[PDB]
């Protein structure tokens, strides 16, 4: 199973064309990033002014880039969502993103990825249990982590104050 993008429909196909003809939406938001200086060695000094962080991510082939911000301590983030259109069935859709790898999103300078984190979009096939009545969301905040630590230190217990960003997955009938 495979998205095909219909460029002048403006929707991806997920299945057989004359069979699968429902239309979803699946969404992405991103929001609310705490302690993203955390991913930045205290040894690394960072002039005051003059750098620019966004989020990245591919939904369905899709490059998905936030709006820039220049601080780390404070990036004042508007919550920023983008929205893919499939025409499916209920079945085929769900099963396509059960062997979907994670959606890996990133805090990026230029080409290069500062941290990023995983969410699992067969998780979110699991709980659409009933697309016909209600919408069904993975949300969360979840953790960033850098590209590469040197050596292995103590982890970072799920209580503790740690790099991580709101997002949340969201899939329905259109």
């Amino acid at each position: 199973l495979e998205a095909i993008l219909i460029p002048d429909q403006g929707y991806h196909q997920v299945g057989p064309a004359d069979l699968c003809t429902d239309m979803f939406v699946l969404s992405v938001t991103v929001a609310f990033p705490t302690k993203l200086e955390q991913l930045v060695p205290s040894t690394m000094k960072l002039s005051a002014e003059g750098s620019e962080f966004f989020f990245y991510y591919s939904l369905l082939g899709n490059d998905i880039t936030s709006e820039p911000f220049h601080n780390l301590l404070s990036p004042d983030f508007e919550p920023e969502r983008a929205s893919v259109r499939i025409r499916s069935s209920k079945q085929i859709l769900k099963a396509f993103l059960s062997q979907q790898p994670s959606l890996q999103i990133h805090l990026c300078c230029g080409n290069h990825s500062l941290g990023s984190t995983d969410v699992s979009l067969s998780a979110l096939a699991g709980i659409s249990t009933d697309l016909d009545n209600k919408a069904a969301t993975v949300e969360s905040a979840f953790i960033l982590q850098p590209p590469k630590r040197v050596k292995q230190t103590l982890p970072a217990l799920p209580t503790d104050l740690q790099p991580t960003l709101g997002v949340a997955v969201t899939l329905r009938r259109e």
